């Protein structure tokens, strides 16, 4: 049990710190909230921060760690935006108590060993081209909550279906975690909240807004149906410059092994140059 | 809101996988220590000396799961004094089936792992659900089935987990026999020659003062001593399972068919 000093923010990089801080914490009435981060924080990161200090009695833990486990690739890794700086300076100003920043070995002192294997999902959409992206994002996951043991843990909608396999995960596991999933924070034109849209230049970053357009488009489109909804998404990202669309798909809400009902959610990715872009909405089909 | 009931110094069955977890959380809270005894299939002998092991840590409640008499088996653990029987069913601890699993890491693909390549996904899967259901402070295996346990405490290491891993020495026959479901298919000749699997351990282990080399070979004289064994490996490991440093503390692992029977056995070695 380090130091804990209420109403600053306490940096601990080693997991058996955190552990037992958080522990401490949880055995005098505090609820532990845990919002993992990859660094490079934005304001959607600060909105699940804001999310998880509203719970009463909260005390809220930042987890800052970029994971070589779901990265390919070469130099996928290497060019993660890093701003740690940046960083402990909006949580500080968020009034974050935690921020638990571990080095590499100490989560993975022996390699790459025991590891979760996600269902079928995980071979779907983002995980077709990267076939263990998803092991090793659910296998971070698990560590984290191990270690920090919150009552809570809050995610964005952005990555919707990694918030589903990280669902699936703390089903299957019988984790005790509630998972929360919070709206995705949007620039004011639309486009939604990411560490890679500083990676657009001033013209990608003008037809950029296609694909929330395109998306915005569809889920009022959609009281005449799937197709229609499909076909106005589709239209507009065609009506957009140097868009190019890897996937857009409408599946059930869960993306699971069943057909659309009234709800779902449609999906879509995108490259723009170099960047490759993400983007969902809940869908009502029809009737709703 | 409402805790399932528990009566304390009886035996309480559960079923429902958030009944066990309610009333394990409820135990920790006014201060008992939380012991789990992992069992699948009858309850043998080994499993009732994990019982009596984890029994002994002051303050315990025992918690013995049991996958598939059950109301004879539920009657000798009410004998050993052990306050909570979790059974649930397959669809309770299975209900969206198979999806998130295991994936351990390569030691599972040596040893036991050859003939049946998947088998310890399944075990170290079941054991992290009953860990998170559970929470206990102690869980309890035999070392008989070392590379298992071996795997379990890979898995607590790798996962973060917070709970004591404890093996427990295996029991055995009186004449040297590691306990096993097995051992009761095995004919007069079988369970003579089963003998074998035992006896060129411990000669192992008593050689290993002249060197690991003479430890094999005792164990391999042993075994060759004996009709109807087919030997499926012998070798010798750290206590880790890695490679065997040239001096230290180590295991000795065999594995062996006897007619249709597979029968295992490991020992501690230390060498010179
Ligand atoms: C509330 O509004 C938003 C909007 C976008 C968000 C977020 C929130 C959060 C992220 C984000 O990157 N999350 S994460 O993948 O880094 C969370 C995470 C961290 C570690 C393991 C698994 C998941 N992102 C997306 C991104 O930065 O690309
Ligand atoms: C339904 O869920 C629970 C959970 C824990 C419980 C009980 C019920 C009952 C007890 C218990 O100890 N009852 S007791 O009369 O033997 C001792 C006792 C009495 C008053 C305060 C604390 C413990 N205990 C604590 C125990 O068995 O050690
Ligand atoms: C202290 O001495 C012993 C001796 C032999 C033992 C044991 C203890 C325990 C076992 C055993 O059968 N363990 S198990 O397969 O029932 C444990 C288990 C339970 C649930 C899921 C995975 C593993 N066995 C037999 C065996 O491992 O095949």
């Amino acid at each position: 049990i380090p130091a804990f000093h209420p109403g600053e923010l306490n940096v601990y990089s080693a997991p058996g710190d955190v552990a037992d801080v958080s522990r401490a914490l949880r055995l005098t009435g505090r609820r532990v909230m845990l919002v993992p981060t990859m660094g490079a924080l934005h304001e959607g990161h600060l909105a699940l921060v804001r999310a998880a200090k509203r719970v009463p009695g909260s005390v809220v833990v930042v987890s800052i760690f970029v994971n070589p486990m779901q990265f390919g690739a070469g130099g996928d890794l290497d060019a993660y935006p890093r701003t740690p700086d940046d960083d402990l300076a909006q949580l500080r100003a968020e009034g974050v108590e935690i921020a638990f920043t571990p080095t590499t070995a100490a989560m993975y002192p022996d390699g790459l060993r025991t590891t979760v294997q996600p269902g079928p999902l995980a071979a779907e959409l983002e995980g077709g081209p990267r076939p263990t992206h998803f092991a090793g994002v659910l296998t971070v996951v698990l560590k984290l909550l191990q270690i920090v043991r919150p009552d809570r843990v809050f995610f964005g909608e952005k990555d919707y279906q990694q918030l589903v396999l990280i669902r699936q995960l703390v089903a299957d596991f019988n984790l005790d975690v509630a998972v929360v999933g919070v709206p995705t924070v949007r620039e004011a034109d639309g486009l939604a909240m990411s560490s890679r849209n500083r990676y657009l230049d001033p013209a990608q970053r003008a037809a950029a807004v296609a694909l929330s357009a395109a998306l915005t488009a569809a889920a009022h489109a959609a009281t005449a149906g799937a197709q229609a909804a499909l076909d106005a998404a589709r239209a507009v990202l065609d009506a957009a410059p140097g868009v190019a669309v890897d996937y857009l798909e409408l599946r059930d809400i869960g993306l699971g092994p069943m057909p659309l009902n009234g709800s779902g959610r449609l999906l879509v990715a995108a490259r723009l140059g170099t960047t490759r872009l993400l983007d969902n909405i809940a869908i009502e089909i029809g009737t709703f």
